[PDB]
């Protein structure tokens, strides 16, 4: 498939990273950081990854296409895969977490601790190396490195509008902060980056066509942070590879929207009290609560809703964007369970 | 003049608002607003004011226009929110309580663990920055690169830094470890960084000169670097603004390894025994011992001796680079005492 061709060139960005940087003077840290990057690269479906690579082919002429772009574009690629260990890394130690992709996350591990703050650090400087290294001399360099800077900008933006904090006044809970945090934190460089730099790497130029593809882009990227919120909730762990937290943490998640929605005023009383706690009791009582709010079934005819919409939405674009690469985009991701 | 420097710090934190998203989510405009007043206020604007007098010197005195001298200004003040978010990640990881006369950001009540997301939003900003001022310059690719450089060589130091004895065993605190760490965790982004940006203003280019450059600053960094180790024991907290952590977070400062050469077989046993704790007593028998060896002595001489080392280097460079300029920046740290 698609996906054994994209972790081949692993080992290959991990060599490019040292060999241009000052590591190579010092080896203890370019052993280190070897480590890490496979370690937080390991598991996990490579989604954001795959995306970029499918998106240039799928957007470039065939007659164009090289193996040496192939090669730049599962670089690119892995970019976007490094970005992730870094937001992933960092969002376990704000949200609290103990396990992602079936092992314990780094920063729980012994030797590690609060040191994994400069983990993200080094992890982050690699992607602009790498960057560097095959891009300095092409005209598109400054783009890319706007691109994935931006990329930050906004997913801290998200993030601050997710981890923002009164004890039991859950009236920031609305639908219309739920859709600036997930716009801001998963939307941009989930679907907007990968696509972006498919485009990129094709040449294409529009600011029109661009606008249609963020349009598009971040529509898909809502939907597909309702089913991480769905997941958090009801997947099964041994098939995600972490354990569900946004109960205990009080997070904005569709399913809390959602519950609010629909709470009678004795519900609401039992949501207030019991959101937001680590005791078991309190977190069986929210997915009792859950439960008779009907949000599973919601959830069903929503997944569906969505995916229409977005086909539908898909199929209205400008071929030089091809509609197949969105509908297969959203196939990839529809009906999920991790 | 430092007040001439405060001056243009409007116009920059204007400048990262509009220029960005930020425009569309004032909530999270705003708070980065106080994120930047909070952890750029106070302390000596140093590495900003180098970046501006290395511009100053460097260049021919009859291009220096209004102009180019806000440009230098802004680019000081991108080093300055560079220095904002390393400190923010230090005192972390260092387990501080205080930096510049107040609490350090993730000490604050309502902040915590979410400072590594604050941190990522400095980052990104020094790039809005940038690019409103120089996108349209040929120097920008490199300013970029500068800046994504000085993220790399700074964690490294700070990995060699963290890293994490393995009992009573000292064996690794050495002055060729000691070295290492200094030169990538301080030299590069305090003084190697500011100085090149001077330099790309001015357009030289000749990497000899690159080169020559460099190879001074990093000798003026080891030094800054090894008074800061001196001020985290000996140090005033109310001149200095922080408190002292070495000796409890068993740090590899130059007062450990300077003890390490001149202990006694049993002191070498009481070292070993109190370094690295929390406890009171113990942290007090440890600065007995460093009276004992008789540290502040040592200090004084070294400072000097390095202080006339680092001159003749400075007199020894060639024109182009400004010996002036080098002699400037070691009388500014000559003798300080925070
Ligand atoms: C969605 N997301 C966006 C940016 C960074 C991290 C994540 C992780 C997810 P996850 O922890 O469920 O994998 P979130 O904690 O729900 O937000
Ligand atoms: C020296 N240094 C370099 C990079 C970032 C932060 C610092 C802070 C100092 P400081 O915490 O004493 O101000 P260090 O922890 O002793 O190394
Ligand atoms: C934005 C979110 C939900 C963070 C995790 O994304 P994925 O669930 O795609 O994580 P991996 O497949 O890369 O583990
Ligand atoms: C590299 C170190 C020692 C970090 C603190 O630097 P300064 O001593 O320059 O602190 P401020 O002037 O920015 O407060
Ligand atoms: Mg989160
Ligand atoms: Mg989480
Ligand atoms: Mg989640
Ligand atoms: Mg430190
Ligand atoms: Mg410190
Ligand atoms: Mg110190």
């Amino acid at each position: 498939t698609k996906k054994e061709s994209f972790e081949d060139v692993l080992p290959s960005i991990l060599n490019t990273i040292t060999t241009n940087s000052e590591l190579t003077e010092v080896p203890e840290v370019a052993n280190w950081l070897k480590k890490v990057l496979e370690y937080n690269l390991a598991g996990g479906k490579k989604a954001r990854g795959l995306t970029t690579l499918f998106a240039y082919e799928m957007l470039e002429k065939p007659e164009n296409i090289t193996e040496e772009t192939i090669y730049l574009a599962k670089t690119l690629g892995w970019c976007v895969e490094i970005l992730q260990g870094f937001l992933v890394m960092l969002d376990d130690i704000m949200d609290g977490s103990t396990t992602r992709r079936g092992v314990p996350c780094w920063y729980q591990l012994p030797e590690v601790g609060l040191a994994a703050v400069n983990d993200s650090s080094l992890m982050f400087s690699s992607i602009f190396y790498v960057l560097h290294a095959h891009f300095a001399d092409k005209k598109i360099y400054t783009n890319l490195v706007e691109l994935f800077n931006e990329s930050l900008m906004h997913t801290s933006i998200g993030q601050h509008l997710d981890v923002t904090m009164q004890k039991s006044d859950y009236s920031l809970f609305t639908i219309e902060r739920y859709n600036a945090i997930v716009k801001y934190k998963t939307a941009y460089y989930t679907y907007q980056l990968p696509v972006c730099l498919g485009m990129l790497l094709a040449n294409i130029s529009d600011p029109v066509l661009h606008q249609k593809a963020e349009d598009m882009c971040l529509e898909i990227g809502k939907f597909f942070q309702i089913q991480d919120d769905y997941i958090d909730c009801y997947g099964d762990e041994s098939l995600t590879g972490k354990m569900g937290t946004d109960i205990q943490e009080a997070k904005c998640s569709w399913l809390a929207v959602m519950a609010l929605q629909r709470c009678s005023a004795s519900q609401k009383i039992v949501f207030t009290t019991c959101y937001g706690s680590k005791e078991p009791a309190h977190i069986e009582r929210i997915k009792e609560l859950y439960k008779q709010l009907q949000l599973p079934e919601l959830y069903a005819q929503e997944e569906t809703r969505m995916y229409e919409s977005l086909i539908k939405q898909a199929h209205g674009l400008p071929s030089e964007l091809s509609p197949a690469l969105f509908v297969r985009l959203i196939h990839m991701i529809y009906k999920r369970n991790h």
